[PDB]
């Protein structure tokens, strides 16, 4: 009926910032190449202060070469005594951020880690000192190579945390000057982090946050117990229709009021990867198709704003945050240096399901509200006020000032379902605009990389998504004919997080692709046993790789050849011996229109209308038998969607 705003009591938990994941698995991957002006806007409406989501904390993988969910991200050490502080995007994308704001908080995780750390087992904790030095030397390297400082070091997404780790990873950080990054634990769920924290005290030394995964907006008594700062650090994951910006919504609100969770973070920070990948579109925006310069500033921004552009970490929750009587909730903050802060939000059940966990349902209906700033407060007459409708909808649309020149410090409000106002000191503002990009198109029907590029600025050839593996531009300068290729570069297992595929693969392309003819030129360095493919209609990736069919024209060093219908190889569409060894280029070609598919060795058949399922669609893509080095050159695929 009538709620009150107060601070002479005392004030909330202190507010530690709004953030959004880049990885977990290559979210990032396609916004690399985008043409400008267009990349830089997109990355304005992320992190630009005062203009669209302008975010607090960007939270990273650390690249293990595992697949993490949309593909694998390149490792800082792929192998024993490699050091490389410049593959994938992670390291690019912090520097855009910290370019447009310098005090955004940077925090880095690991999901896969290489598999040599195993020494023999896919296990990250079978030598700490070493897994510590590892994901030390990223964050030696971020400073060293980018001057980027990194605020906080979690352990090992949603996977078990060992607490000699974590103290080890705190000795390390300490004798390596690192005092100042700070250690964020679990990542996984309330426990058993929680009530490890409780019964070891020097467990509870060394952990500075206790971030959990999905919390539903609750946390439990032993966190509460800790006084540790309690984050959800990674939450969302929904489709960025109206729906999910509903759900981001509620949920940021929610976390403080009924976990006393006191940051939340989204996966993922924008949708860059292929839409049929899993949980495609569930990023604030949406960025996926850098070949038309098109992106969409999708709902999601807007609910991030209502918060971002008008708070920061530092400032504090008051003790007066609640639920509304007839539905939806209301949190408020202040600065300490008179400004405030309201957020209230509305979202009606049916709009807000989140992935993880779903809600039962709850009633939301019209209401009015009726606020009173008591405490340090009362001085104050004008308020700023901001507005959000959601689904045909209105976003982020400022509205006339609110004056409580009367002296009752009072004022109320004509609430109704799925709305967020907020109402603030603060006069900064804004719904940043740039012109509409161009219009979404298809990936191209007919496309061509040859790799020919001395110092690419990324590691790795555009549009191609590694799934399992890491490919990478290769210089070789003593092969003339061959000089620039792309190469798969692991040699060994990953101590993976998903699970990965027996062989390497990396798609390209448009997933809707049916009829397609696809080349390109292949070398395998392995004598004897080594093998290679190229594929079309590949129909999944990422967490399901090894799922994955299609058309599958593989060629081993064996003298033999294999077309599948699986990646998985069990299935057998045809398979002969051909003129094939290791340590020589040879260019591939494979048809498949309808039901039926051929395979060229050298513009020469090998082998024509073999029978394939149809209809059947799916991305290219080529790959290795094993994890096994082996060069790609000359890529080229014309398709028909
Ligand atoms: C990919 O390739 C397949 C196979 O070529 C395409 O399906 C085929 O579509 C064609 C024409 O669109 C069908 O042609 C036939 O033409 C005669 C004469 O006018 C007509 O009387 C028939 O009823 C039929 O339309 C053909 O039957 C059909 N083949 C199969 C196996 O379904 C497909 O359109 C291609 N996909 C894309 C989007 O490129
Ligand atoms: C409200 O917020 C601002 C920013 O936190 C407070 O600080 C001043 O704000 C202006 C405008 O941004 C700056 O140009 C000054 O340099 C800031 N002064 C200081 C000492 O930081 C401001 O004091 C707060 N008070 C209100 C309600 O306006
Ligand atoms: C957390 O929130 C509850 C209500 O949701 C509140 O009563 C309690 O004081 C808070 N716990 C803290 C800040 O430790
Ligand atoms: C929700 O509550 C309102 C107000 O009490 C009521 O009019 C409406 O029927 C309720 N809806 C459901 C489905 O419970
Ligand atoms: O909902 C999807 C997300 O789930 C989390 O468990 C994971 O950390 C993310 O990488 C992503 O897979
Ligand atoms: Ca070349």
């Amino acid at each position: 009926g009538a709620y009150v705003l107060d601070d002479s009591d005392g004030l909330g938990r202190e507010f530690d910032g709004i953030g959004a994941v880049s990885g977990g698995g290559a979210t990032s991957r396609l916004l690399v190449n985008y043409p400008e002006p267009y990349r830089s806007e997109i990355l304005d409406y992320l992190f630009k202060p005062n203009f669209g989501a302008s975010l607090h904390i960007l939270k990273v993988e650390i690249g293990g070469d595992g697949q993490t969910t949309d593909g694998t991200e390149p490792s800082h050490m792929h192998y024993e005594l490699d050091e490389n502080y410049f593959r994938g995007y992670e390291w690019w994308l912090m520097k855009e951020a910290k370019k447009r704001n310098p005090d955004i908080i940077l925090m880095g995780l690991p999901w896969s880690f290489p598999g040599w750390l195993g020494k023999g087992f896919s296990w990250p904790y079978v030598n700490l000192q070493l897994t510590a030095y590892y994901v030390v030397r990223w964050i030696l390297g971020a400073k060293h190579y980018h001057d980027l400082d990194i605020d906080y070091i979690g352990i090992w997404n949603e996977r078990p945390f060992d607490a000699n780790y974590i103290k080890e990873l705190r000795k390390m950080l300490d004798y390596q000057g690192l005092q100042r990054v700070r250690i964020i634990a679990s990542d996984n769920l309330w426990e058993p982090i929680s009530s490890s924290l409780l019964l070891d005290q020097e467990l509870w030394k060394v952990v500075d946050v206790i971030g959990a995964h999905y919390p539903g907006t609750y946390t439990v008594w032993n966190a509460k117990m800790s006084g540790k700062k309690l984050w959800s650090s990674e939450d969302f994951s929904t489709i960025n229709s109206n729906v999910g910006a509903g759900c981001w919504s509620r949920i940021l609100n929610q976390n403080y009021i009924n976990g006393n969770m006191t940051s939340t973070i989204a996966w993922n920070l924008v949708a860059s990867y292929y839409e049929e990948l899993p949980y495609g579109r569930s990023g604030l925006m949406t960025a996926q198709e850098p070949w038309s310069g098109h992106y969409v500033v999708a709902s999601p921004i807007w609910v991030s704003a209502h918060t971002t552009q008008f708070t920061q970490p530092g400032w504090y929750y008051l003790k007066t945050v609640g639920h509304l009587e007839k539905g939806g909730s209301y949190v408020a903050l202040t600065d300490g240096l008179g400004n405030l802060t309201i957020i209230i939000e509305t979202m009606s059940h049916q709009h807000s399901m989140c992935i993880r966990p779903y809600l039962p349902y709850y009633n939301v209906s019209h209401q009015l509200a009726t606020f009173t700033l008591k405490g340090s407060l009362r001085e104050i007459q004008e308020l700023q006020v901001w507005y959000t409708k959601l689904g045909q909808r209105l976003h982020f649309k400022q509205l006339d000032t609110l004056w409580l020149l009367d002296g009752s410090g009072s004022f109320t409000l004509e609430l109704e379902e799925d709305e967020i106002f907020t109402l603030t000191t603060l006069t900064t503002g804004r719904k940043g605009s740039y012109p509409p990009p161009p219009s979404s198109k298809p990936f191209p029907t007919n496309y061509k990389d040859d790799f020919n590029v001395e110092y690419p600025l990324f590691s790795e050839a555009p549009n191609f998504a590694d799934q399992t593996g890491v490919f990478e531009y290769y210089m070789n300068n003593e092969d003339r004919e061959h000089r620039f290729t792309l190469r798969q570069v692991l040699n060994q297992r990953p101590i993976t997080w998903a699970a990965d595929a027996s062989s390497t693969i990396s798609v390209i392309g448009d997933h809707h692709w049916t009829n397609m003819t696809v080349q390109c030129d292949v070398y395998i360095e392995t004598p004897r046993s080594g093998g290679v493919f190229i594929a079309g209609r590949v129909n999944k990736g990422g967490i399901l790789i090894r799922s994955a069919t299609g058309v599958f024209f593989w060629i081993f060093a064996n003298g033999s050849y294999r077309v599948t219908a699986d990646l998985g190889g069990w299935i057998t569409y045809a398979s002969g011996h051909a003129d094939v060894t290791a340590k020589r280029w040879y260019t591939l070609t494979l048809g498949i229109k309808g039901y039926f598919a051929f395979g060229m060795l050298n513009g020469t058949i090998l082998w024509k209308n073999v029978r394939v399922k149809y209809p059947g669609h799916g991305w290219a893509a080529i790959g290795t038998h094993t994890f096994e080095f082996a060069q790609f050159d000359n890529f080229r695929v014309e398709a028909a969607r």
